[PDB]
C-alpha cells in the first residue's frame, strides 16, 4: 500500500510494505525475553525481567519478532523459562494471543524465535523438538514454507526461527550455528545468509558499540536481500545494583533510537530490545519501523 503515512500506525505498519520484499530485508523491532512481563517478584525482577507489557501490547506497538524460551514439562507442554525460572505463562498463551492480533491486523505476520531454554522435566514423554512439533507446530497459523520467506506468503501467518536442533518438520528459518555471547555470521537456509549481534553479558560500551557496529554494517548492505541482520539491544547481566536490564535499556534504547534517527539510513535489519514502552524519549521501536519508508 501507497502513503508513507501508514508506517505510523503501529498496529498495521508491515500492511503498505509490498508482498514482495523477503522479511530479510524490512526493519523490524522485537522483544528479547517477550514473555518476563509477569514477573513481579523484586529479586526475580532485577535478574529475569525484561519486559513490563503483555504480547498484545508489544504487538500493537510495532513488535513482529518474539525471543521465546522455554522448557518441556511433565503434563507433556511447553511453558516460558529465563534459566531456572518458571515465567507463568505458556506457549498456548503466547500463540493465543499472536492468533488474536493477527485475526484484527491480518495485513501484518509473526516471526517466532523459539529456543530450548531449560533442561526437559524429568517424566516428559517425548522430547522438546518433537513435543512441539506434534502439539503445536501443527497448528494452521504457521507457514511452513521456507527458502527467503516473502511478506506476502506471511501474511495473517506465524513464521518461526528454529532456534532448536531436534526438528523434523519443514517451515521457518532452519537452526543455525549461533555461538554463546558473540557477533556472528552463518549461512540460513538455501540462499540466506545471517549476521547476528548477541553479546548479552558485557560492558556498557563494549555492548553499544557492538550494536552499532552490526548496524552500520546493515545499513551499507540495504540492497542485500539475502542476507539476515540480528541485532539484539539487550544487556543482560548480574543486575541488583542498578545493572538491570531495566537501567541499560533506560539509556541503551534512547542511544540508540538515536542513532538511527540522525542517519536516515534505509536498512537497520531485526531490532530486538528489552523494555519495550512509552518511557524512553526518542523509542527505539517506532525509529526501527520508520526505517521502512525506502519501501514505499
Amino acid at each position: 500500500a501507497s502513503s508513507v503515512n501508514e508506517l505510523e500506525n503501529w498496529s498495521k505498519w508491515m500492511q503498505p510494505i509490498p508482498d514482495s520484499i523477503p522479511l530479510a530485508r524490512i526493519s523490524i523491532p522485537g522483544t528479547a525475553d517477550s514473555g518476563t512481563f509477569k514477573l513481579q517478584n523484586p529479586i526475580k525482577q532485577v535478574w529475569g525481567m525484561t519486559q513490563e507489557y503483555d504480547f498484545r501490547y508489544q504487538m500493537d506497538h510495532g513488535a513482529r519478532i518474539f525471543d521465546i524460551r522455554g522448557r518441556l514439562t511433565d503434563d507433556n507442554t511447553i511453558v516460558l523459562h529465563h534459566g531456572p525460572l518458571y515465567l507463568y505463562v505458556t506457549l498456548h498463551e503466547f500463540i493465543n494471543e499472536a492468533k488474536q492480533f493477527l485475526k484484527d491486523n491480518p495485513s501484518e505476520t509473526i516471526i517466532m524465535s523459539l529456543k530450548k531454554e531449560y533442561e526437559d522435566m524429568k517424566g516428559a514423554e517425548d522430547s522438546f523438538s518433537s513435543t512441539f512439533e506434534k502439539k503445536y507446530f501443527v497448528d494452521p497459523i504457521f507457514l511452513k514454507t521456507e527458502g527467503n520467506i516473502k511478506l506476502g506468503d506471511a501474511r495473517g501467518k506465524i513464521v518461526l526461527l528454529k532456534r532448536y536442533s531436534g526438528s523434523n518438520e519443514p517451515g521457518g528459518y532452519n537452526n543455525f550455528y549461533w555461538p554463546d555471547n558473540e557477533t556472528f555470521t552463518t549461512t540460513v537456509n538455501q540462499n540466506a545468509n545471517v549476521t547476528v549481534q548477541d553479546k548479552y553479558k558485557v560492558s556498557y560500551d563494549e555492548k553499544v558499540k557492538s550494536i552499532k557496529d552490526t548496524m552500520d554494517e546493515t545499513m551499507n548492505n540495504s540492497e542485500d536481500l539475502n542476507h539476515l541482520y540480528i541485532n539484539f539491544t539487550s544487556l543482560s547481566s548480574g543486575g541488583t545494583a542498578w545493572n538491570s536490564p531495566y537501567y541499560y535499556a533506560s539509556y541503551i534504547n534512547p542511544e540508540i533510537a538515536n542513532y538511527i534517527k540522525q542517519k536516515n539510513p534505509a536498512r537497520v535489519g531485526w531490532v530486538i530490545q528489552d523494555y519495550i514502552n512509552e518511557k524512553w524519549s526518542p523509542l527505539l521501536y517506532q525509529e526501527v519501523i520508520r526505517a521502512n519508508k525506502s519501501l514505499i
